[PDB]
């Protein structure tokens, strides 16, 4: 079931995986929820895409380490020990910003490992207690694309700061 740890993890990947390849290994199928799911990080994406202040800091981190720098910011927006899914989706995309700049290649299968590994160890406990990945489908039905691109652009820019 979706909460089942096993499934949040293979549900992450293929979520994970297809908005990489949207910004910029075979996809293996998916469900009805997860294609869900799959449109509207590609919706907040394009949105995020737009959002200059954003795009200015994330132009700003000079990154001889990806995995240095990504595990900074993956750390700094969970340091206060709480959860929301909105620092989720500025994890997934700032993964994706990683990915985009190793477009100079086998970093997309390198990113995604970070990311899996930073979601099961520090994440997972808090997603089951969301139900699973629906509560990400809650959290896109509450509100709207530019709403909620306004919280995941700023939970993603203070973390992008302090670095």
């Amino acid at each position: 079931g979706p909460t089942s740890s096993e499934q949040i993890m293979k549900t992450g990947a293929l979520l994970l995986q297809g908005f990489i390849q949207d910004r910029a290994l075979d996809p293996v199928p998916q469900d009805a929820s997860t294609k869900k799911l799959s449109e509207s990080l590609k919706r907040i994406g394009d949105e995020l895409d737009s959002n200059m202040e954003l795009q200015r800091m994330i132009a700003a981190v000079d990154t001889d380490s990806p995995r240095e720098v990504f595990f900074r910011v993956a750390a700094d927006m969970f340091s206060d020990g709480n959860f929301n899914w909105g620092r989720v989706v500025a994890l997934f995309y700032f993964a994706s910003k990683l990915v985009l700049k190793a477009l100079s290649p086998e970093l997309i299968r390198t990113i995604m490992g970070w990311t899996l590994d930073f979601l099961r160890e520090r994440l997972l406990g808090w997603i089951q207690d969301q139900g699973g990945w629906d509560g990400l489908l809650s959290y896109f039905g509450t509100g709207t694309w530019q709403t909620v691109t306004i919280f995941v652009a700023g939970v993603l820019t203070a973390s992008l700061t302090i670095w």
